[PDB]
């Protein structure tokens, strides 16, 4: 008959149910114990898919009407911002739907509560000044640089027997990043063959084409040639390209399409490597590397085109073959190689590398970092209960209630873990209450331990961002009573 | 039929659906302005009762099979001990089950969380010392006797026009009580008269019988005899003795009538047995049986004993009484719905100011205790090991409600109300509460109002154990309406 | 939005349900006696097909809704190492489920009690040490190269009485075979036509194509040829057919084999030159002949001469009982050889097909491996017994979840004796008896009805048979339990 109507509880019921939903799948993903899950859909989803990462699999679906999706959106933009270790950002969003029970008690105006989200600007700067943080990287660092919050991004994640040493390999990846850059020139790729080091590092960039079985292994004071055209009287379109080359000493060419045959015999006996049909997103971020060039017809070569001569060679990894680009003169642009396990536990670490690389960026711009494994939350728990109480009234109802909102989070990270949740809160609350910084929340355990000995940080920026935008998310749909006039029909 | 059994989420709900359903009808009875209710019900009540006072209600019926009754039964134990004034136990033990929906979620062991009722009893004791009492009320006293607790009592009921000077007479009663004996022989009457004062007080026993047209008008030197057999050899036990009255609690025979006319001795017909059983410990008793019972079996104690007029109508008066150990107290009223309404308040009223000067402790009223309670509960919970602490910080909001209540019954707005009110008590000023004539936070202490420490120790522990008792145990359930 | 979202008890039930249907029809399949056991079913399906193998049937067709194709598809992996003996492996990870039940009565962290099967790696090795294992193989081996496990696979299987005497033959197979890396060109095939053997033995490789009617019978020191691209005016067609005649001729060429179409003009020719050609010959039978002939390298018409390798012995056109099939032996590699199947002609003929999968991979990793273990379920109560003491000895949850996995084991006794056609209670007490005394060789005698020396029937399972399962039946139990979502992803 029309649009869709809710009126005063009702409407405020569709955005509760959202948020209870997504909070018990999420919960077994968090922290350094969390559980892998594998997702089945009908018709253009041909099977079941696995992800340890929260985000993702909110993203790619909106299997029903009820509102989240946008909620959902959002942490995305906070993905690039900082993102990630362990997801758990939604939840605490979710835990505060819970306290509008209690509301219906008030019995007045709603949004005079909704004082709790500026009371939650005062709440949330309590963590940005107090706790103990940690003393910043400095720059590079020997030991600091990792075997901390990459493990735990890592933890969470089965992976972590082989794949912790790769984590270590993502912050000397993001040292030849840092400074002024920001974020460029990154694509890291993974492969289907196992090794105990699962990860190689590149100079320069990586590709994984091969011009044939026959040609030279290795060039050296390497020329560099791009096409946009392909190889595809005959003898006439040979000799060109011979003689033009020569005089060069061409010692590789890359086309963005399928080559020729001809040209390939007379590459090999040059001495010149060749690379059929290279993907061409992976040629523009090369020509920044070596300077550029101007991809014409066979006239492409001599003066039009730049080309940086370190070193380029083609050896296998291990079961897969792939060519090596390196030494590049620009050196603003670089490339991460990784290898695995094996199956789609290995995938993951495709997933991780995007995520872990960003996060290490801002580990240098923030300068400051907080203890993780929950040491973070119970702290600041303890200073806000003191806070409700103290301001005179409207606030302190606001107040409150944020304040319990803080509790669960040791609650999902010890119940993810396959440990009872309640005895858990019990010991906790009492190690930071004392002052220990340090003491947190450990999952192998089953108890509570030095979150400093597993070398588990969290990032200042993640905890700056979720405090000021989890109000925000929370707001927009509680701060509205009553959602009506809108259906197209 | 017989008995049953009871499953997961069913049993916990019989238990739930009682407290809410009591809930609701006592709240609008808290506080200043409240209001009252008639019910009428299937058969055996005869007509349209009103009680302003929630114990009584729930008393005189047992409507359905849910758990409620036991619970219930429990609260006229309190008004004995202290529970009295304005029915707030009852509210207070009904919103912990509203708890237990969120603790669905806390998918542990609920018995876990029972182990909160002693933490809890340590959040009595927390709550005890934890907020600033009082320290007057030496005995006796010149006007802190009254014109406080009595007067909340009465603040609930809207009576408290010409019904508040009735409160301040209450204390004076208890003054004559003070001493070593314990809280006995205490008895209140009304009558059809009209005066501003609405009471008088009298020294002696009120009774109301008569032996028949003649007989003397008045006993001097009188001596008593109860006889536990009726009446359906008196004449030469009686004259050695003396006798001036007897006083039997049941029928008594025409023949001896005609004797005690003649003789100059005045009895009393249908006399009730409670008021005889009292007058026992009052004239050093007697050995009641067959008419063997007179002279040293039997002791009487002998002031006098005379029929008189009380403004009205003609009553017999039993007075100056040896022993000292009991008394009677007489009401006069101008009649209407509140003045019997005396009864209900004298019987509460000796509970709660007896109690008063043995205590020698009392707390500021207006729910200036809840606030200030509530500030450090919160703090306690978290002082506490965390799962002790889930079960404790709980409690501690259960407090906010009450507040809530006072001002809602006010008529000002309970948001802004709950707002203003803890910033005062959060402050520490234990004086200030909530003032329900301002419809803001004012000064509890020029008001007057001050409840017994024994009200607020005995309501934590009494709702305790009654809470206790359900979420733990099963057999019961509800239905359908009427 | 098809996703398919389950939600804990009901993300068990629908996994749980389809252990439960698998376990029955595969429980009657296993031991001496077994039931064979036929499906029919609608639409490009002509008639009922009867399995003896629970694998084969699993694998053709995906008949319902719930999740249980993965693990089905996962035992032919198993199949490949293995495989066989008795389909045992789908049963044990079904009946791990049924104790799920119990476990809701625990009420805790169902992950937690995922332990049990790091446990079960325990008690997975402990298979091992609980054995002697025959001591030495020797390698080739007299008398015992079989009459054991092949004789137990075909136990259960109905041509037990004239085809115990084929089982016996297969060991002979991997004796020539030894080289032990399983199976390289072995290809065998069931044949119509009656004899006693039901089996016969090829020094070669076999096939089942022909020319043309015209050619010569047949050929003698044989070359072969192998094309990757087909044979397939008038003057121009002839300098193609002299290409393939010129350089023909100086090898000697006596056979030709072109997996695909030949073109007709060639056929006439290969007639008068002396030569037997292939028409559409199969991939997979073309080079499993290649790794026996030599491996040649399969290029344009320039491939005869030495880019091609040809081994020379007999390439023959053979009349075998039945039909009429081409032959070629004797390889000079002698790794890899071809054993003919024969039979009255049975449904259960078509046994053999799966006979033989079961029959190749446990006898080649009964040469490697040099350790096996006594059968019968020998090997199930013994190691049931030391589990029992592992869930005592470990405290709080890690004890609820090893004793759970230990009585499961309890339960592959009762299987045993229960297709047996004897009493399963009676039999599962004295069984532990036997076995708690220590004595390996005693096991369950199905015959018998109750427990007997194992050894002297000669039934063992291979080392590699035991470690593997166990390790794999923990692997396919864990997919499902361990993840509690199951939900959405995919835009649409």
């Amino acid at each position: 008959a029309g649009a869709d109507e809710e009126r005063a509880e009702t409407a405020r019921l569709s955005s509760f149910i959202g948020a209870i939903a997504i909070g018990d799948l999420v919960k077994s993903t968090l922290g350094p114990k969390g559980m892998d899950k594998i997702l089945l859909s009908s018709g253009r989803d041909a099977s079941l898919m696995v992800t340890n990462d929260g985000a993702t699999i909110l993203k790619n679906i909106g299997v029903d009407n009820p509102a989240a999706k946008v909620l959902v959106d959002m942490s995305r933009v906070q993905d690039d911002e900082v993102g990630d270790g362990t997801t758990s950002v939604t939840v605490l969003a979710a835990e505060l739907l819970r306290e509008a029970e209690s509301l219906i008690a008030k019995k007045i105006h709603p949004q005079t509560i909704i004082a709790g989200w500026r009371e939650a600007t005062k709440a949330a700067r309590q963590a940005l000044l107090n706790s103990a943080v940690d003393h910043g990287s400095d720059e590079v660092k020997f030991r600091q640089d990792l075997m901390n919050i990459a493990g735990t991004t890592l933890s969470s994640k089965l992976l972590t027997h082989h794949k912790d040493h790769f984590t270590k390999l993502a912050v000397e990846a993001v040292l030849r990043l840092k400074g002024s850059g920001n974020l460029e020139a990154i694509h890291v790729i993974k492969k289907l063959g196992g090794s105990l080091a699962d990860s190689y590092l590149d100079e320069g960039f990586l590709l994984d084409k091969k011009i044939g079985v026959n040609q030279p292994k290795r060039i050296e004071n390497a020329k560099i040639l791009i096409a946009n055209t392909g190889m595809d009287a005959e003898k006439e379109k040979m000799k060109e390209k011979v003689e033009r080359i020569l005089k060069h000493g061409i010692n590789c060419f890359i086309n963005r399409q399928l080559i020729y045959n001809y040209p390939e015999q007379l590459f090999g006996a040059a001495g010149v490597m060749a690379i059929e049909h290279a993907d061409f997103v992976g040629v523009e971020r090369l020509a920044l590397v070596t300077g550029g060039e101007i991809a014409s017809t066979f006239d492409h070569p001599e003066l039009v085109k730049l080309g940086s001569c370190k070193l380029i060679e083609e050896v296998m990894i291990g079961e897969d073959k792939l060519i090596h680009f390196s030494g590049v003169a620009l050196g603003e642009a670089c490339t991460i190689v990784l290898r695995g396990a094996t199956q789609q536990i290995l995938d993951e670490a495709e997933r991780s590398l995007h995520d872990a690389l960003c996060v290490l960026a801002q580990t240098v711009k923030d300068s400051r970092t907080v203890y993780g494994g929950g040491c973070s939350e119970m702290l600041m728990a303890h200073a806000v209960t003191q806070l409700a109480s103290r301001t005179p009234g409207k606030e302190a109802v606001a107040m409150e209630s944020y304040a319990k909102a803080l509790r669960m989070l040791p609650t999902i990270i010890a119940d993810n873990a396959g440990y009872d949740s309640a005895d858990l809160v019990a010991q906790l609350r009492a190690a930071h209450s004392e002052g220990k910084t340090t003491a947190g929340l450990d999952m192998k355990e089953g108890t509570i331990g030095d979150m400093s000995v597993l070398g588990i940080t969290e990032s200042f920026q993640v905890k700056r961002q979720v405090l000021l935008s989890a109000a925000e998310a929370a707001e927009v749909i509680l701060r509205v009573d009553n959602i009506i006039k809108a259906a197209p029909r």
